[PDB]
């Protein structure tokens, strides 16, 4: 919490919200693999277009028939789904999402069936993008990634002639399109049917057909140019056949509410100078403040925004008593591990002041025409309009115009490294010590065990010398 | 055998598949024929665009050329006749036994590699994405050009004073684009390049839309080429090259797959469990090879999964040690838990059917029994069968449950909170860093206490001397009566 | 300096590299046209995918258009000439060193920035992929557009109310796979979006086929437009951006490189070894620097490699501890092996003709001079030179050796088992729990050997006290009686 430990140079660079999701809108699509080409032909075969079907049919196989297994055979069985899950142990061993898909998979059921049951007029109808209607209701949105391409080529009438040349350009669009569909279908997990569709992967398969499906197909204020350059959509398979080729996508845009009290922090760390050499603040890049409690909050799988993160399920890590306490202000508790430091990491600029490692890089001020020092005392020198106006780090001028308001103590116990090897050969040395502590402790009982034995021989004198007193007193004593 | 009842720890094994080692391989020539052919006849119009894609690539394969030329045509196969065995080989500079292996090989493609640079006349002048590359009504391999079907495409069928300049632009877009891609994938960083292997992703970028046709025409294997696109399985590597036709001669190569038996490979996932008032989490291998009483780490991350085998060139395995391995043997005092900020996708599993939960972290509402499922502190996870609810509710999923478990929980757990800590580097080092601290006290204690004891040794000598000398003078009292 | 003897330890040189810096860096302008032209003649059609991709790719820029204002057109300048001073950073809230010399970079070049933002309309006019920037016979740089080639095909002579749905439509499809890759670059996640480098990926994208011409057109360094484009030496940063003409200022910038005079850089590969009746591998850095006696870890991931030149921008060296430090020059006392699960792979290596191999984990089988090399404990590993054996054979692979070895300098291999441990995590972790149990009983046994110290001091006081008694007896008895 205490942002006053950037004394040590471990600097705040962002402030974000948290946002967490509450509800999502949703939207069907329809994925036209096979690509519509009713021109007449006579005399002559599109060799390209069998292959094609016989090769993405291989390829859907797998989520074809986890699919079966899951749908239309444990859960909705023969029957009508009224809102009991049942047979899970179909999945085998699932995670806790997983099971979540499955349930939102036989939850969508009826819509693709519904649309389904128009697979027919969506395969006979040549478009890139369409909407799968039903007498006066739109369904949802059927899509050929490569449609458009193939109009362009296709002759109005394949005869005899047109058939080498034809079933080349159709060969390369189909087989170029094959081959990055290559890229998403692989076969490597027990139940694929339930494996989220990523942005990329909608890419791939939706082709230039992404920015007007994900126009089409949601209505939020949410711009179209960030529902493709972030990575809100996610979208499940919730149906498929393979004779038509067809795949019913669902797609989802989340509603992001912002939870309160809640902050996410970056911090980035400048090479500090302490006794004697250079060292960098070791501390969680990214953490997330609830107030006194603190944990690290890397959002590597959220979508990141200038002031906000939203995630989807909570990725927070407990952090060490000794870390909490370091970025609570004890700064003694902190760890620094040496560095071999660089331009880009000696400095910084924020909000018009300027935190360096003056010892470690030379900061030849220029204005006021004098070489800035620090003291052994200062793990990084601050810079403002005070100190100097127009500052030169190293081949970089640039003048300063703010200025900053407002103990140290820190123990070279402090300064290890964090790294296996180095780790495990510290862990040996401490343990040699631990040997010669235990050796001094053998040394120093042996001898106690001696003097022990010594005192026994010293009182058994102490007697003979007090009966031998008694009796010498006995001659002139009672 | 692994009491898979370390479950009861939250450690859950999510799969078995069965381990496959490479015996032999097939395979099957490639000829990438990099320069595009042009038949539509040109005339007062020079197309520039082609000499710059020329010069480039040419330049882009300098290195490879080189080392190829050194290798081959130079030092191994010495140009004579290869015979059986290798020499010469102090020509690669230091090589590691992949390197050595594939520079083996390079020499003994050299017979094919030559007779198909041999037709790169007649290979160029064809026009074609895809050919058969024949002689003597024998197919030596495939020869492919990536662009061909675009080029046919967008060329005039007489390029003319008129064209020129739309045309060299369109040819040239073209060609630029595939340069590009090209140059993704050659880049000169090491001393033998032409003994990197090239893999499916680099060999999607050289054959572009033919890759689907000459995998299908190069092998005949069971294998759909389904399969062998979506898999890992091909790779290949260069033995020819002609800069001056720009003809690269490559080598693919489908291994033949067994499975190695007595050998599982078993994923171990771990939802959070309840130990000693913390919400913590097992720390295991997440992948880890058994045959027999023998476990190893077996991280597959460069071979080829499916959901019943696992295939490997060479076993990536990594030795346990033996608290790891006491771990996993069914010795749970000697398992390791790291407390963690749990959430709802890790608090529980579907286990056939069955679910294992921690229910002191997460709510485990059941709702036909209607009841609050309640975690005793001695079970670090619930584990929900029929007979403990049949309809459950766990935080807005709900869903059924009847399949019945088969208990097992003969033995009490036991467990200390020694077993619960950070195996994070940062935190090891203060606890390292803790540990030193204390035992330097004590070695510190121990000279002072070496301090008291040469006192001791001291009031001892005193003693012993004021002893003797109280002798002396209670004799010389004795005998003076 | 570094005994190679490292490499009777199974770790080998696998490549020596010179280290080179970044002095200066000649630059050159592009402007990327984010918006093709369409010349042909349009009657009675509305080319909806025109407005659809300019709607988008606007909203797309914003931030990197905002961001690059409240910079450049309001804080940095000022609505005035430049004059080398950079005030107001204090605009960039927190920013990092890299980010500040970008900023500072940004409003140096500003001037030829908004020259070439003035030729809008020219640029914008002009159909072409690669157009030459002029402004009185002077080239300001290059302008481009990464899909005019395209659609120049694909376009009608004459859009009509005929062709419209067809046009649109293949048009259409180009600007939007066009417009998904840039989806793929301009994201705003960062503080100062316009600060951001462009890397090649990221050029490649924007320029797409254009690439290739620009960059030999831009450069007329010895360095071949191949290389440019295959390394990762270009670069450069968004300068100027009209998001109306939807027209990006971009600067691309080519490194000058200087050779480090002493520095080195050295690759170590290791092979597995046979130390205290178990097969392992020594645990030491991958890539490392070397200068006269100084050593530290040079993984120069971003750098830009060759087989003979590494250069890099800044350092990325770590610092080794001097237990690395001692065993990397010599004092294999101090390395740290880990026991592993060999393979072929890691099992030898070829080492200018002569092969080092850890012969007792694999089977060393000499062919010609035909013989089974055995490696005695006291090896851990074996070297096979033409002296040992002409033919060799591993296991499958069967080549000819005929380099000699003279490297016979002789060294006692002295290795402690205690240097045969896991650098694994969980396995340290395990282990720091056992010494610490041990630090815990010698603590209490230290207790109990505080008492008896005590106890002992105690009768000893005593002892003391008698022996004073006893002693003033016998000077009274020795008086009283004379
Ligand atoms: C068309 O050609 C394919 C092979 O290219 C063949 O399998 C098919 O039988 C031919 N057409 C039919 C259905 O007869
Ligand atoms: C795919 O081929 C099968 C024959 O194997 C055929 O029944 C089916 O209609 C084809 N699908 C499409 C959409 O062409
Ligand atoms: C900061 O650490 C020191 C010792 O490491 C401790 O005495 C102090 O109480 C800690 N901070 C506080 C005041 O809680
Ligand atoms: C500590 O030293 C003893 C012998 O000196 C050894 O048995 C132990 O393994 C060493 N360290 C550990 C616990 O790894
Ligand atoms: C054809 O164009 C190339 C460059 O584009 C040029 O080098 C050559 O001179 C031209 N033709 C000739 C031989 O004049
Ligand atoms: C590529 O250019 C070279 C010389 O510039 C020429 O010899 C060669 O014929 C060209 N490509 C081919 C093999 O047609
Ligand atoms: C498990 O470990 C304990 C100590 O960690 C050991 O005493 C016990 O024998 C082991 N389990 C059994 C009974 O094999
Ligand atoms: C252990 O602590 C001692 C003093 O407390 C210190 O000298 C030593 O460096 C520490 N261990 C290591 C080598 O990190
Ligand atoms: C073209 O259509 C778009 C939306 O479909 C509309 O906004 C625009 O006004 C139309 N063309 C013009 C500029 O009139
Ligand atoms: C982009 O759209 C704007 C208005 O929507 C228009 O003024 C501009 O001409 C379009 N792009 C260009 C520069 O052609
Ligand atoms: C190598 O290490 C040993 C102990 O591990 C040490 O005694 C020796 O001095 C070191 N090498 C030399 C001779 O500097
Ligand atoms: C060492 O053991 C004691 C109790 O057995 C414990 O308090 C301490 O935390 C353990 N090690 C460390 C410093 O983590």
């Amino acid at each position: 919490d205490p942002a006053a430990l950037m004394q040590i140079g471990v600097i705040p660079t962002n402030v974000r919200q948290l946002m967490y999701y509450t509800e999502a809108s949703s939207a069907f699509i329809v994925v036209k693999l096979m690509p519509t080409i009713d021109s007449p032909i006579s005399g002559c075969n599109i060799t390209s277009i069998s292959s094609y079907n016989a090769t993405v049919t291989k390829l859907l196989q797998p989520i074809g028939e986890n699919l079966e297994t899951i749908r239309n055979q444990l859960i909705p069985t023969r029957r009508r789904f009224a809102g009991v899950v049942i047979g899970l142990a179909a999945l085998g061993v699932a995670t806790a999402a997983q099971v979540t898909a499955a349930v939102a998979l036989v939850k969508a059921n009826e819509n693709a069936a519904a649309i389904l049951n128009l697979k027919n007029a969506i395969q006979k109808t040549n478009a890139a993008v369409a909407d799968v209607v039903q007498a006066t209701q739109s369904l949802g949105t059927a899509v050929q990634a490569v449609q458009d391409h193939i109009n362009s080529v296709v002759s109005p009438a394949i005869t005899a002639a047109n058939c080498k040349a034809q079933d080349a350009i159709i060969g390369s669009i189909l087989n170029l399109y094959l081959t990055e569909l290559t890229t998403i279908f692989h076969n490597q997990i027990t139940n694929p049917a339930l494996s989220p569709i990523t942005i990329q992967a909608l890419r791939i398969l939706l082709g230039s057909t992404l920015p007007t499906v994900v126009e089409k197909s949601f209505n939020t204020q949410i711009s179209a140019a960030e529902l493709l350059s972030s990575g809100l959509l996610t979208g499940q398979i919730v149906g498929l056949d393979l004779t038509y080729m067809q795949m019913v996508i669902k797609i989802e845009l989340p509603t992001l509410t912002v939870q309160p009290a809640t902050q996410i922090i970056d911090l980035a760390t400048i090479s500090a100078f302490i006794n004697n050499q250079e060292v960098m603040a070791q501390l969680p890049t990214r953490v997330m403040v609830t107030g006194s409690l603190i944990q690290a909050y890397p959002a590597s799988q959220c979508t990141i925004t200038p002031n906000t993160v939203y995630c989807r399920y909570n990725d927070a890590q407990v952090l060490s008593d000794d870390t909490m306490a370091c970025l609570q202000g004890n700064l003694t508790r902190c760890t620094f591990s040496p560095v071999v430091g660089s331009f880009l990491t000696r400095f910084v600029l924020f909000d018009g002041i300027v935190y360096a490692n003056c010892r470690s890089m030379l900061c030849k001020c220029m204005q006021p025409a004098a070489v800035i020092l620090q003291p052994s005392s200062s793990p990084v020198t601050v810079i403002d309009m005070y100190k100097c106006v127009s500052l030169q780090l190293d081949n970089l001028r640039f003048t300063i115009t703010q200025l900053a308001n407002v103990t140290i103590k820190l123990e070279s116990s402090q300064i290890l490294s964090i790294d296996p090897l180095d780790i495990s050969q510290n862990l040996a040395a401490v343990n040699k010590s631990l040997s010669d502590a235990l050796q001094h402790l053998a040394q120093s009982d042996t001898y106690l065990s001696a003097i022990e034995d010594k005192i026994e021989e010293i009182l058994s004198k102490i007697y003979h010398i007090e009966n031998e007193i008694a009796r010498i007193k006995k001659l002139i004593g009672e």
